[PDB]
């Protein structure tokens, strides 16, 4: 396979319906990508991961630069070796967790010192130091190290960390591109900022484009806007983007935001929601979700959902997996983690086949009908 | 198949092997069961417990009549329907446990009654009660309720407890063959007490001859006695016993410790060490178990142990199961677990292999060199 060729099979609407050619897989779109936190998607051994459908996983990056450290991966043989999932591996830029999970971080137009919200230690994040980690782990591929804008953001606030990520990009293309074996193996994602601001976005998306990217995130969005807001302003920033290449909308994964995001034109998806089950105890269903700690569940020998095809509500009922999570059993969080996957890799089968059927738009009204 | 067949098919000493058919399944013996304790073996699905080799699995009563309760397991269709294991099952009487994890405990001759160390509830279990939880769960194989004697024990107070047994041993006989749903389709052992003094052992192995079971454990071991004075009881204590019967030895399960049991007559066993990993990191290997959590694993490739043929041995390096656990994440407990289990029914194998072939007492010689 190349290494890297992005083809649109059928289009409805702003929707697109293809594949991202790889080295090491082929990725259909839209895709979901599972979250690898430490080179581990929650519960789940990577064949599980795989046989729920998935195509491709995201890998954190700043959890990966502490823990084992990204030198060590790199000798021990890289992330898929190391972790056992052969396939592509979408690694973030680590800058994004940074700000969220580390301690007494310092920002500059170099980059981002911090502590380690572990040991205490310390690290500076840059662009170059970014891409570098990346390719030590292994990427296929690679996003850009940015900063994401905080929401609420005032224009002047959102403008200055926008032409900040732009000149990021650039130093972040400049680094994938002067590593040759990481330049001819991987690919390298641009991602959009400008917060809720049109012309902001506008100027993002024409930096983005001037530089050229292999695909091209929205982000800055799923920070605490909520849908109507980020449906709103990926009706205008989707566009922005060049065609021809994959959408990725960060951060973004509940069933109702993907539908909605694919109808505006993104080809990508990643969130934690399915992972960070076992606990909470929430299960999707094609009624909404439940959440299977309830006490009417204690007894209902019925799967988590009726119709998915995953192997756990072939093989368990919603009695024994409450049973399980109310008991804090380790199997119960890696039984509703891999039906939660599974219900996500149907949800984008289902988008896929009515994408090339022309009946999207359709699926997405009786999806909605049904799970609200 | 029928409700119960023991046939040993070789011998070497003290030590048989052979089989155990049940409707549900044929267990080879020496046996090793791996501990299902919230109607769940640790981290593993039902399938990869299977796929270690096991053939039956013992199942904790006191936990299940607390939780999910064994009325209600009973309404769900059984435990092997509820967990989704349709091999035999072993099921404890719950007096074990209820004497070292419930609260308040007041005794008496006709059983226990405790305060839950969950909801803080009350329950009376009794040797009938017992008889029936294990029914209600659809237990293949049930456990006479009796009474552990702590150690150390008085003799007095070790005569006192052993004969207390054996008239518990006499009314759970009763309670099973009055139900004849159960005493058509499950088995049931009884349990021989008396602490290290051999003449109470004898008067224990005599008594519940003459009620007659279908197996025989010898209780009260494992309890803080050491390996030499356990198997010191052993020497003389599984001789007493019927010959043409399985002998259980009840929680032991370090692997030296299985070995000198089956030189002494054991033919099943049952221990917490192989699931209860995930946590401490204790890896089982032919060269004695290691500690997964020390720094020397961090970027040692090869996996846990060098010739066992369990798929974590196949896919994971040492490395990338160190980084799990040291990072608490479940993953590793998975991993940890299928392979201790796995590395235990390999070493019931090589044994019972070694007893048809001749050259058990060499592998037991061999076994620890290697091991110590
Ligand atoms: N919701 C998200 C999630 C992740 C990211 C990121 O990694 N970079 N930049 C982003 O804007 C962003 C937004
Ligand atoms: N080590 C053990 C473990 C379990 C039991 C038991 O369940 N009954 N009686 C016993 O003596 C006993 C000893
Ligand atoms: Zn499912
Ligand atoms: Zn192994």
């Amino acid at each position: 396979r190349p290494r890297f060729s992005f083809s649109i099979a059928a289009r409805e609407g702003k929707a697109r319906t293809g594949t991202i050619e790889m080295k090491r897989g082929v990725i259909r779109t839209p895709a979901f990508m599972p979250v690898g936190t430490a080179a581990t998607v929650k519960a789940l051994k990577p064949e599980t991961v795989r046989a729920t459908g998935a195509d491709i996983i995201l890998g954190n990056t700043y959890h990966l630069m502490l823990r084992p450290g990204a030198e060590r991966i790199a000798k021990l043989g890289g992330l898929h070796s190391f972790m056992g999932w052969d396939r592509p591996i979408l690694t973030d830029s680590g800058g994004y967790q940074v700000m969220s999970l580390s301690s007494l971080t310092k920002q500059s137009e170099e980059g981002v010192t911090f502590k380690s919200h572990l040991d205490g230690s310390r690290h500076m994040l840059s662009p170059e130091r970014s891409i570098e980690i990346q390719h030590l782990l292994g990427s296929d591929i690679v996003m850009a190290f940015d900063e994401c804008t905080p929401y609420p953001a005032t224009p002047s606030r959102a403008a200055s960390s926008m032409e900040r990520s732009m000149r990021w990009a650039k130093r972040s293309r400049d680094a994938f591109d002067s590593r040759k074996e990481q330049a001819e193996n991987a690919a390298l994602f641009g991602i959009q900022q400008g917060s809720v601001f049109e012309n902001l976005r506008q100027q993002s998306a024409d930096a983005l484009a001037e530089i050229g990217f292999d695909g091209y995130a929205v982000g800055g969005l799923a920070v605490g806007e909520g849908q109507d807001e980020m449906f709103r302003v990926l009706d205008f920033s989707v566009p922005m983007l060049p065609d021809d290449k994959p959408h990725y909308l960060m951060g973004v994964g509940k069933p109702d935001d993907i539908v909605g995001a694919v109808e505006r034109g993104i080809d990508m998806f990643d969130c934690v929601l399915p992972t960070r089950s076992g606990r909470n105890g929430q299960a999707f269903t094609w009624d909404g979700p439940i959440n299977i700690r309830n006490a009417r569940f204690s007894e209902d020998l019925k799967p988590l959902d009726s119709e998915c095809h995953c192997a756990v509500c072939q093989k368990w009922s919603r009695a024994y997996i409450h049973h399980l999570i109310r008991a804090g059993e380790i199997l119960g969080a890696m039984l509703m983690t891999e039906h939660n996957i599974a219900f996500y890799q149907q949800l984008m089968q289902k988008i896929r086949d009515s994408i090339s059927e022309g009946r999207f738009s359709q699926f997405a009204q009786d999806f909605r009908a049904r799970y609200f």
